[PDB]
């Protein structure tokens, strides 16, 4: 009898859709929902679009892929329990297809019954407030230009956190002659071609983004970290370098001394958490990070507990976390899962973020992940799926990275849901400058 | 007594702060003013800034100039009637000046006294209501991330509408191999050397940013217009065609049959009046126009008489017309003006929005735009200019632009204040690479 509203339907949005499209089969009567998408359509990040900055409508664009994107993880590590990749696909496929495949993937999960007509499309959440027990919630219908308003029982917020970027100043950008962008303006790496490319950052963005301008032709691409360099052996026409110092007219100046001549500089600088549309009151604030605190299981605000977040944290697992993640918050919603009291709960966080702040090294990484997925996994009935496979992959898919960064996805995984192994792809990646999904699904 | 808020420090809220200034000079009170301005410095679009679509704090990049941008009107057109380029330059300088000249003026006219201090920078308004006569405003604190709050009598709106970009698609741009931007996005046309450039649009916007690529070196410009061309004479190597029906990979495909190599599209395709941070009621929402409805002389909100607007209309006139909407408005504010009766505003705002409905030309809208603007100057005390000598100016200037797109900038207006002839610049636009102030000042 109650009322739920989802912002947002990619991934996160649609795990919890479809988690309650679940029990509506069964037979079982559930809230009202609705879930609001400023997009035109469902998927998120996995949608491409040409668009920068803000849309026709001066709505800030969320999203954040380019084109000739290729999934970065094996996608056996993503598979939904309840939606096999053998079930969509019919059989077997390559472990890291082009994000179109799994888009494609996502999507079919959800097309088949009423979810769709749930969701409002170019409709912005732009103001939410609690008052008298609901959430107060204010809209925008982009395409009118009209502020709507409706009230609900719970509010899940499923907006991501990889659209909104976090863009640093270096010294000299304000005379740079060339074009400086963040890795979220990034669209196609033709547009580069023959060009020196400076990107700075030290994470998969960066990572990505330099080998996307060199695959594309770019004339040199100069990876500068802060930190520690990642260190992958990256083909000849790249190189990595400690510390962007300046940029001097057309020349990049590193604290290392290294000198380039740079046509574009690409801040792979990661990404804000960014909620204008949520009262302070009830507003996440954190860095990216594997567990942020204030989120009960990761998923229930502290102070509010019919304020439910999901894909908050920093990401190894995905899919399937989201899954576990909104199947633990329908749960909630539905009262199957009762809150434990406060004090249990800043308990339960304090653990977790303990446990957290202590991690190392990516294997470390993977494996908490991987704990606190099962762990959701476990207080709910999201169908089964063999995590420990999935812990042993993303350690594998670790050594592959660093064994070479250039062939990591011409691997092949076993499927956690049904055992299925991934042929091996008809082209390699370092090769495959085709990424549409018929070029994939084809034969060569 | 009262409380003001203005929102944004660009050209219009430092006209009306420089309005009040000059009131508190002579001894007078007034009320207490604080500005909101969302980057961390005053100028508005006179400032240039590296930085596109958000900053670093989420928020949307205000700035839409580009390095190497010369003023595109004769400056005699926007001279400040009490800030005379005389007065700030301390002798005669050509009529069309890089950015720099002409925001180092802006900024010098309010740099003397009290004005910087009332302003808060990096502050973002995000929420406004009237609520029990008064704007109860909702601010971001951007530094550090919180949202602050506070009450005021009165709110200017002066945050233009040149900011937030008018972006249409057209098919074949999802697989279009090269760089899709807005104008809005343009900082350094250095990035376009050597390339194939497309730009849609037929207004000053498409008009300057193709005469910029080609200046630095673009292999091609080809313009794009959907309803009649711009006409002027462009140079060897620029032309203008027919609708964009669609990009086919590095091509596109005009509807008048052209097929053009594209290396990058730039949708010179204006801005929205956009005011997420004000309540539905007090939401100004028209088109890029001469005289929007609403507007009571142009600035007070028909259904909120203590909201006032600046800047809003489109644009022949600049800087003084936002003076002479300034001072009307802080007469307004102040209760020197008084508004008449709810059927003569709703009067006089149809018999100047029926007069704009009905212009046909460059010449009649200049024209239009006078009389807005010498009607404004009558009812306050903004000091004397020579309105007359400008429209005569913009006329002149439209034939500048026909005659010769490539030498307009190399023309000598007089000042309307003044009386000073500007010099011809030492080098012809075209050549013109150096647009330090310092080699502009002689
Ligand atoms: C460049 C890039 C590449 C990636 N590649 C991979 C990969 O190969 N494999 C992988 O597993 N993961 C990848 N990811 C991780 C990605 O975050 C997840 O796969 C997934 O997209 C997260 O889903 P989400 O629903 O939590 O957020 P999102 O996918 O961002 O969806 C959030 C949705 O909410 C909407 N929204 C936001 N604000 C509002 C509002 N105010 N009102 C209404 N709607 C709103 C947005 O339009 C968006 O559609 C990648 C991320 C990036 C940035
Ligand atoms: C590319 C370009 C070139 C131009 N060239 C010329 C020229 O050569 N000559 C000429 O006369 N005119 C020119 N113009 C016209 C220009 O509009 C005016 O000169 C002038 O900039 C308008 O001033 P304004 O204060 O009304 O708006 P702006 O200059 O845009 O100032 C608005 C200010 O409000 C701030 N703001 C916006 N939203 C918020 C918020 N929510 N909270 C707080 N602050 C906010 C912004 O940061 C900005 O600083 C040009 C315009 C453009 C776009
Ligand atoms: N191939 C793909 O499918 C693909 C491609 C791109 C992105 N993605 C996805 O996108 C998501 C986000 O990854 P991300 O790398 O964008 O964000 P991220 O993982 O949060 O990394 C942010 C990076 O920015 C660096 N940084 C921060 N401040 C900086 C400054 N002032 N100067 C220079 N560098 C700075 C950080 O390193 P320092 O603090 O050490 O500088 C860090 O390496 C991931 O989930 C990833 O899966 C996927
Ligand atoms: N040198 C300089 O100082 C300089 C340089 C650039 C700009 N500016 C300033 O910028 C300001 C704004 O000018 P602006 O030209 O950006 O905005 P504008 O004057 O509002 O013009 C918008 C243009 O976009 C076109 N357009 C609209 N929809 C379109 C679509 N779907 N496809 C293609 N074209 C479309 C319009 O023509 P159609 O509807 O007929 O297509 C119109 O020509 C001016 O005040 C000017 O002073 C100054």
């Amino acid at each position: 009898m109650s009322k739920v509203a989802i912002i947002g339907a990619g991934p996160c949005g649609l795990s919890i859709l479809r988690a309650f499209e679940h029990l509506e089969k069964k037979g079982e009567k559930i809230p009202e929902i609705v879930c609001f998408e400023k997009q035109e359509s469902w998927g998120g990040l996995w949608n491409y679009n040409w668009r920068t900055g803000s849309d026709q409508y001066g709505d800030p664009v969320p999203n954040s892929m380019y084109r000739y994107l290729w999934s970065n993880g094996p996608k056996e590590c993503l598979e939904f329990a309840d939606y096999s990749f053998d079930q969509h696909f019919g059989k077997s496929i390559p472990s890291f297809p082009p994000r179109e495949v799994l888009q494609d993937y996502i999507l079919g999960r959800v097309s088949k019954g009423n979810i769709k007509n749930k969701i409002k499309f170019n409709t912005r959440v732009i103001n939410t407030v609690y008052r008298n027990d609901k959430f107060e919630i204010n809209y925008q219908d982009k395409v009118n230009d009209k502020t709507l308003s409706d009230t609900f029982d719970y509010l899940v917020v499923s907006t991501g956190h990889f659209s909104v970027p976090f863009i640093p100043e270096y010294e000299g950008m304000s005379s740079f002659p060339g074009r400086i962008m963040h890795s979220h303006d990034f669209r196609d790496a033709e547009e580069f071609r023959g060009k020196n490319v400076i990107v700075l950052g030290s994470s998969y963005s960066a990572e990505d983004v330099a080998l996307q301008c060199n695959k594309y032709g770019a004339k040199s691409v100069t990876i500068g970290y802060r930190h520690n360099p990642m260190g992958f052996k990256w083909p000849k026409g790249m190189k990595e370098v400690h510390y962007l110092d300046k940029l001097d007219g057309k020349k990049a100046i590193f604290k290392d001394g290294t000198e380039q001549d740079a046509d574009v500089v690409i801040l792979c600088t990661g990404y804000l958490h960014h909620f204008p549309f949520l009262d302070e009151s009830l507003k996440l604030k954190t860095h990216n990070r594997l567990y942020p605190p204030k989120l009960y299981k990761g998923v229930v605000w502290q102070d509010n507990h019919k304020l439910l977040y999901l894909g908050m944290q920093d990401q190894f697992h995905t899919f399937n976390m989201f899954d576990c993640q909104a199947w633990f918050a329908r749960d909630v919603i539905m009262d199957k899962i009762k809150m434990p009291s406060d004090d249990e709960i800043d308990k339960d966080i304090n653990k977790w973020v303990s446990m957290e702040e202590k991690l190392e090294n990516p294997d470390q990484m993977i494996d908490f992940q991987t704990e606190y997925t099962k762990e959701l996994h476990n207080i709910s009935d999201y169908p089964k799926i063999d995590f420990e496979l999935i812990r042993k992959h993303f350690k594998e898919w670790e050594h592959h990275k660093v064994e070479d960064i250039l062939t990591y996805r011409n691997k092949s995984f076993s499927s956690p849901v049904t055992g299925s192994v991934a042929p091996v792809h008809h082209t390699p990646w370092e090769k495959a400058m085709d990424d549409s999904m018929k070029t994939f699904l084809n034969k060569r």
